[PDB]
């Protein structure tokens, strides 16, 4: 019993972590087999962020302008490539830590965990999810870029994230491990308004089956509604819209709680009507859009 | 910018994990230098926890009997002891993986990260508090047991908590890494209720420090308060009382917002009077007290 906002264990990520450096400029890059994959943007000056060009930039550097350190040992740099947003900097050692890994690119509303480093070296981990308008609510600050957001299935760490930035609003940008950006998002120092975040309506409503789950029922009202009834509501409270494929995806949850989907859409919208009235669900006062229902069968059966 | 419940990096527990087996009982171990340390009711049948006699059930325990696994392979048991309500299982063999440790006795308002394990594999990692009331609100199921509790300063890992059960309302009660439990618990299946979860002021004022440094300040208003006069309020909401001591905690956090502590102790006062309005402090609906001051400095600073 208890539903936390859980991670993934970060020992398989921690030995991944390294600092890179160029020039004046340090930040984390993220070292398998024998490459280290960082931001661009290592290869600028603060000034250069206001409209750099990357390709230019790149040719005023060699192999040596990289340093890599790992732990406290010196990577020797044999090769740099640029592949989007991303370097890709070959050193001659393969990480001995390196563990089984995939390069995944995730759909918004759904979760990861981040391990949030500085100078190669991480400070903490917690658990994101790609919104609806393409940005992560992280915590993060100067020096963090490189660090990287993961999932992991028993033994294969798929790796989803890369951070690249701060927006003006305090939200967070970055690519997936191929260094495209997710959303619309820049890698320069220019007026970039993240848009609507709405809330990721089937992962709320996994919470809601958490919260039956572990003994949180009051909400559970003596209503039903349809998908298009529910989808109304949804529309006037910025939530993202219920399909069929998110009702497939909750039929688990469904199952094991013996509470029918739209009978939990109907819960869902009087608590959107009515509100919380003062009372907690899994001790939130607001509806908790960042466990998917696949987080929610993992952390209540005890997957390893 | 951005403000996360964060765990520390994991790693280094994760390499302590183990499964300990007695009879027909599976739980965690912890296993540091050549000792694997666990919960005692490891030797226990779900029966024999109604009214177990610890002393007595161990005499028919063994060496042989305590079977420990240590990724797949089996550490060769030299010796058994029970200190208080942990077991301490001598191995023939030193984890190789033994960070720099210490054992430390957490007092309530302290915060730690949990590293939920199942069969001596690692499931998650989330932030947890010592309650007031020596129970912690975690995440954990059947299996969950020798789940270790721990903080980090910079490569010391100090263990504070071991998980070893579940209470009828769904909270967990442990011990420190010398046996002792947390609070009044005993390893015994039997009524144990919870005295009162007061909220942890001290941490309630460090998080609307943490708001402040991140650009969440609507709830600064024009008012001041004293101690006494702060704690009458805090009484009335079963917010543990704040001290001079606290107060010098939040010292640092005081001089980097420029808001004394006195101050913040006034916006709490009218938070607990009006209540939120339907809004919101970093991205809560309620006031969070699971982060120290030490924490809110360690996030906003970024130390690893
Ligand atoms: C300071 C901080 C806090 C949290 N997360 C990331 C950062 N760092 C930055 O944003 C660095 N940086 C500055 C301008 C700019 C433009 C584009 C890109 Cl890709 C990076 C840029
Ligand atoms: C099932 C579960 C879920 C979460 N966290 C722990 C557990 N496991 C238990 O509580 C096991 N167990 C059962 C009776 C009893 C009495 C005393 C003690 Cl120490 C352990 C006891």
């Amino acid at each position: 019993s208890g539903f936390r906002k859980m991670a993934f264990p970060s020992g398989k990520v921690e030995g991944c972590m390294v600092q890179v450096t160029c020039g004046t400029t340090t930040l984390n890059g993220l070292w398998l087999d024998d490459v280290v994959y960082c931001p661009r943007h290592v290869i600028c000056t603060s000034e250069d962020m206001l409209n750099p060009n990357y390709e230019d930039l790149l040719i005023r550097k060699s192999n040596h302008n990289f340093l890599v350190q790992a732990g406290n040992v010196q990577l020797r740099v044999i090769g740099h490539s640029m592949q989007n947003c991303v370097l890709k900097l070959k050193v001659d050692t393969a990480n001995p830590k390196t563990p089984k890994y995939k390069f995944v690119r995730i759909q918004p509303g759904q979760t990861f965990s981040v391990l949030a480093c500085y100078n190669g070296s991480p400070s903490g981990v917690y658990q994101c999810a790609m919104r609806p308008n393409f940005t992560i609510k992280g915590s993060f600050l100067n020096g963090s870029c490189g660090s990287v957001g993961f999932n992991i299935d028993y033994d294969c760490v798929s790796f989803c994230y890369m951070h690249h930035m701060e927006l003006p609003t305090g939200v967070h940008a970055g690519t997936d491990l191929e260094g495209n950006f997710y959303g619309p998002f820049v890698d320069r120092q220019t007026a970039q308004a993240a848009g609507t975040d709405t809330t990721i309506t089937v992962n709320v409503l996994a919470w809601l089956y958490a919260a039956v789950i572990n003994g949180d029922r009051w909400f559970l009202n003596r209503f039903t509604t349809t998908l298009n009834d529910f989808n109304l509501v949804a529309m006037k409270y910025n939530y993202e819209p219920l399909t069929q494929d998110h009702v497939d995806i909750l039929g688990p949850l469904s199952a094991q709680t013996g509470i029918a989907v739209l009978d939990m859409c109907a819960s869902l919208k009087e608590l959107l009507q009515n509100g919380m009235n003062g009372r907690t669900i899994l001790g939130s006062a607001l509806l908790e859009d960042e466990f998917t229902p696949f987080d929610v069968v993992r952390q209540c059966s005890g997957v390893t």
